[PDB]
């Protein structure tokens, strides 16, 4: 059931905007290994004396990398007289979130008919203000609200080029990378408890709980009125057999934050040949592959939906698949981004539920939770 | 002349340390730009709960790549019972450099027969200590002092793969990359004042200074006794035309600190070839190349060392060319490493001074300078 209760109007995920100590070098890191191309920079070369960032775009993904300079470059601005491209940047706050947290995201944007009005809104009913509506070049509306942890919810909305400020990159700079993956499907927050976090992100927004079908967790996921913001959120579960991974991630992450990021293909079985063949020299590495016995047990679960191959394809790209009662679901997740075992990528593809495709359809996985133990037993053998 | 006045047996240059944000990202940029394999780590998965350090290696070149996880991973430790591999780490340190630097060299490393003494030596003459000598695992030696700015000087001595508590990567994770790089020629430091850290490095060392032959510097090259440690330093040189890149390091750094390392290849056409093929996919990107005027004034400078079809391929790939009395010198340079314009890297090959090539065989390419300009206006016809 969908009681389309949002509270402002929600149209898609815009971007995701990472805090890095060198945006130069993630950036380069992950559009290698991501297949995505560079799209826009905001740096020196721009007049911004504040931040370097830079945007990397496949399909209608949008990742920003940005990292401070020197604070003494932009010593005698004030925000009226800024050159940041992004007016709620500050070193200060930039310096501590990757201190405390490491490479990880800041910002979960979304765009919005009216990012002041969603501001106003959302704070009415019980958001966080991080920073007030700002409007760039009379063209965009940039406003924040806190989210969990130190990750803002961003609204962005236009009265019509990603931001102004943002220059297009250089063709030769701007190697059409692109290995199938078109948007970003949801974002996963960790939390050390859901249900004052749920109460809180829902009682700002308006959006309705999604309907689901030992893990180390207790999960939801909130929605926007046509379900494709999609946002679950993690709590651990204690005194667990084996340790809880919310828990390790709360941990090395100094609290809550981003889980994962979900980027949908249109051919995951040609993005994940690709990310795979780079995962050694540059790109990213996935996690271990389920056991054969995992791949056996496909054809009686979705032997209607894949043929012999494509399930065969999926077991030489170590890929997942999870079943709802309306659609299919195939998904792989990275290692972590970084350093800490915090921050991950999934990449996901969803059959079914066509109308244009309904969002989240095939769920989220939670069904490999319970196969991917039986199929480890079952391979023990 | 070289009085070889070393005041402690110095033996080659053996690993540069970049302090980072996050360690993983700039290791994976720098392995595909450069064409370095994955040789070791000290991380989470072996124990240490200070710092990730991860060591690229091609040739005798060695990378070491570090960041700092949370403190609260080690808050019950000390340095008596410390899980970290280089014992000279610290959280604060390591924040404090990268927050005032970005990213950039923390350690030029160099193997002398016993870092205890090396380290007693340049203390008592006049060396800043900052890392007294630390045995590790009664096998290795390992002491610092400070070089410039807040790089140090790290010696490591050995009894007797890396560092006792690094474990060499696995074979799967390590692909074995290798676009012709060998050795470290050079690693040049930028300073305000050359004359007091010149004075301040050979007091302490006993280096003399490497015979040379309005570009925006001065500078000097000092050398250990077989000069084949060979550190230069910069200085800028103030009212002139265009402005001092050693300045506009200087400021956008925060003071001094390590400008270039040059990397020697075995084959420098090869190298440049690989490292251009990535520059758009990951890797690094290379300074504007000279004007054609420049390879039509090379068959007169250096004809008699390079054919007619080498000096195109230099024109093909940017290369510079300069000539010594006793050899000559080919380089190129990036642009810089990460996100602020301090740390680039030169590719370097030397042709001549065989006895074993002598260090510094043609020079560091002053020469370059009033070629570069002449060339210029040449080209402006
Ligand atoms: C993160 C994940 C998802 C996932 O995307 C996700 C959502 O989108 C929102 C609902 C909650 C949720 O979990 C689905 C299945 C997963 C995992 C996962 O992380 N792990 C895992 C655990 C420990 C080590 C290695 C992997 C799994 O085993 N399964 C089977
Ligand atoms: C760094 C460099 C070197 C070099 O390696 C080096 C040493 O090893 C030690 C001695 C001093 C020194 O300079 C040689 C020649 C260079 C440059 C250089 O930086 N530039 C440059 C300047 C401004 C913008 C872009 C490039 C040049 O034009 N030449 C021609
Ligand atoms: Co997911
Ligand atoms: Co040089």
């Amino acid at each position: 059931k969908n009681p389309k209760s949002d509270k402002f109007k929600v149209k898609r995920f815009h971007h995701i905007e990472f805090w890095c100590g060198d945006a130069t070098n993630v950036a380069r890191r992950f559009s290698w290994g991501l297949g995505m191309r560079f799209s826009a920079k905001s740096d020196l070369s721009t007049g911004n004396m504040v931040h370097a960032s830079y945007l990397l775009t496949s399909g209608d993904l949008r990742f920003l990398f940005t990292a401070p300079y020197s604070p003494s470059l932009s010593a005698g601005e004030i925000k009226p007289t800024t050159t940041a491209s992004i007016p709620s940047f500050d070193h200060g706050s930039c310096r501590s979130f990757f201190s405390s947290h490491g490479l990880g995201v800041r910002a979960v944007a979304i765009e919005v008919e009216d990012a002041e009005s969603a501001f106003s809104i959302s704070v009415a009913n019980g958001a966080i203000p991080s920073s007030p509506p700002i409007v760039l070049n009379e063209a965009v509306t940039i406003a924040e609200v806190k989210l969990y942890g130190d990750v803002v919810l961003r609204y962005v909305s236009y009265k019509a080029e990603f931001l102004p400020g943002f220059e297009r990159v250089e063709d030769a700079s701007s190697f059409p990378l692109d290995y199938g993956i078109r948007r970003l499907d949801h974002a996963v927050g960790n939390v050390p408890e859901l249900g004052p976090a749920l109460t809180y992100v829902a009682g700002f927004t308006g959006f309705h709980q999604f309907a689901e079908f030992e893990s180390g967790l207790n999960s939801a996921v909130l929605a926007s009125n046509d379900e494709m913001v999609l946002l679950p959120i993690n709590e651990p579960v204690h005194g667990t057999k084996r340790k809880s991974q919310i828990q390790t991630y709360l941990e090395h992450n100094e609290g809550a934050g981003l889980q994962h990021l979900a980027l949908m293909s249109e051919d995951i079985f040609r993005t994940l040949r690709e990310m795979r063949k780079r995962s050694s020299i540059g790109g990213f590495d996935f996690m271990p592959s389920p056991p054969p016995t995992y791949y056996q047990n496909l054809k009686k679960r979705v032997g209607d939906v894949l043929s012999d191959d494509q399930i065969k394809e999926c077991e030489e790209l170590g890929i997942l698949v999870d079943r709802d009662d309306q659609g299919t679901l195939l998904q792989i997740f990275t290692k972590p981004l970084g350093d800490r075992p915090t921050i991950f990528i999934e990449i996901i593809q969803r059959v079914g539920c066509m109308m244009y495709q309904s969002g989240g359809c095939g769920g989220f996985g939670k069904g490999n939770f319970s196969e991917l133990f039986k199929s480890i037993e079952e391979y023990e053998k």
